[PDB]
DNA sequence: TTTTGCCATGTAATTACCTAA
DNA sequence: ATTAGGTAATTACATGGCAAA
């Protein structure tokens, strides 16, 4: 799975998201998928690692 | 489709250690003939089933 | 009882995704 | 993003019961 950066729309609606829950839903994490051009699995791990870095 | 005495050994060793260790798994799979995934997957099985109690 | 046959229950495997390194 | 060890829900289908002619 190749590496990606996020182009900062990208990250700021992502960033939005993350601001009201560190959790998303499959339904939704497709919608965003689908609004930001980016891959499920991108978003999805993106999420993950936000919130082990969050944890520190 | 698991042996009466696959079952039989997997369970004994379940209720000595309901976790697995590399070793535990390793062993298991050579002497009970079976491919360590399935050895894992047991294990997270039952763990989910006795959880239903 | 035999024996057919059908559904409910059990379970191995799959899917999905979490934390943590 | 990967690898690893886990839970949880679901799938896929094996199989246990039991009903009944």
């Amino acid at each position: 799975r190749p590496r990606t950066a996020f182009s900062s729309e990208q990250l700021a609606r992502l960033k939005r998201e993350f601001n009201e829950n560190r959790y998303l839903t499959e339904r939704r994490r497709q919608q965003l998928s689908s609004e930001l051009g980016l891959n499920e699995a991108q978003i999805k791990i993106w999420f993950a690692n936000k919130r082990a870095k969050i944890k520190k």
